[PDB]
This record gives C-alpha cells, sequence and structure tokens, in this order.
C-alpha cells in the first residue's frame, strides 16, 4: 500500500486557471480518498473519486486556495497521507508599452510602461531597456496590505537621438516567487524604434 500525489509536493497555480492535485495508491484493492487543508477550511475546488485515483480540481484558481492541501489514503483500516503545498501567483499579461508620440530626434518623448492584474506585486521588478542598455528600473518593495490583482507601472522621458533609428525598446517585468518551470519569472514587450527628423 503505497501513497503518490502530482506533483511531488508543490504546484504554483496562477489565479484564474484550471489546475488538478491527483493522489493514488498502489497495492491497495478499493482505497478511500479524503482531501483536507491545514487549517480544515473549504477547499473551494471539486473532489472527484474514480477507482485508485482522486481528483482535486480548481476552477477556477483563487485566493481561496494557498494552502497546504492533504490527502489521506484509507485502505481497509491503515492510512496514509501525503501534502501538496500549493502557491498563488497572477501573471496573465505582457507588459504594454505607452508612447507620448512619434519618436523626434531632438524632443522629449514620455514612456509608460504597465503590467495589469499582478500578484504578488510586491515581487515584481519593472526595467526599461533601449538597445541592450537599461535607462529605468522600478521595484515595488512597498509591502501589499492585502490579496488582490494590481496594475502597476515604470514612467521615464528621454530625448531620442537620430542614432536611437533602429535601436528596440524592451519593456521587462520580472515576478520573484520560487520558480516551477513551466511558469516564467519574465515577460516584455518590444518596439522597434522609428525616429523621425524634424525639417
Amino acid at each position: 500500500f503505497k501513497i503518490e500525489t502530482t506533483p511531488e509536493s508543490r504546484y504554483l497555480a496562477q489565479i484564474g486557471d484550471s489546475v488538478s492535485l491527483t493522489c493514488s495508491t498502489t497495492g491497495c484493492e478499493s482505497p478511500f480518498f479524503s482531501w483536507r487543508t491545514q487549517i480544515d477550511s473549504p477547499l473551494n475546488g471539486k473532489v472527484t473519486n474514480e477507482g485508485t485515483t482522486s481528483t482535486l480540481t480548481m476552477n477556477p484558481v483563487s485566493f481561496g486556495n494557498e494552502h497546504s492541501y492533504l490527502c489521506t489514503a484509507t485502505c481497509e483500516s491503515r492510512k496514509l497521507e501525503k501534502g501538496i503545498q500549493v502557491e498563488i501567483y497572477s501573471f496573465p499579461k505582457d507588459p504594454e508599452i505607452h508612447l507620448s508620440g512619434p519618436l523626434e530626434a531632438g524632443k522629449p518623448i514620455t514612456v509608460k510602461c504597465s503590467v495589469a492584474d499582478v500578484y504578488p506585486f510586491d515581487r515584481l521588478e519593472i526595467d526599461l531597456l533601449k538597445g541592450d542598455h537599461l535607462m529605468k528600473s522600478q521595484e515595488f518593495l512597498e509591502d501589499a496590505d492585502r490579496k488582490s490583482l494590481e496594475t502597476k507601472s515604470l514612467e521615464v522621458t528621454f530625448t531620442p537621438v537620430i542614432e536611437d533609428i533602429g535601436k528596440v525598446l524592451v519593456c521587462r517585468a520580472k515576478l520573484h516567487i520560487d520558480e516551477m518551470d513551466s511558469v516564467p519569472t519574465v515577460r516584455q514587450a518590444v518596439k522597434e524604434l522609428q525616429v523621425y527628423i524634424s525639417p
């Protein structure tokens, strides 16, 4: 009688997505499965028991799924248990680059880069680069008062020059959560620079 879960011990789950946790056994003819969180609150998920497996589906993942979920498998009078820690975040869209007007050599241009629906925002770092050089970087260490999706942004004003033609402006958003590589730390927007001369 052995208990097995997928994932092994942790799932980085994105708010709004449809995610499933599975608990299984080998060596048991008719196991019964039971799920609970460490604080015995609702699961905010649907449990389906079939054969030698139990699936806990969270659809959609919400803030109510940030728990250590525990599966208990009962085989006759024996019980084995294994826990899966569910960690949540939101990073659904690439950054958006807003420009105050066309780039004109010698005239100021204001660039605004925003990333929508982020969580946890206190872990976001926004980089603005021109070519391969960083113009401005913004962190948001101001600790979150609660749990919600937030839109954050970085703004910079610079004066374009003729040699900026062909350079690419890149707005890079990095979310610092322990990585479960399949879920990226980075998202970026690129815009090739067309510079206009003024007659």
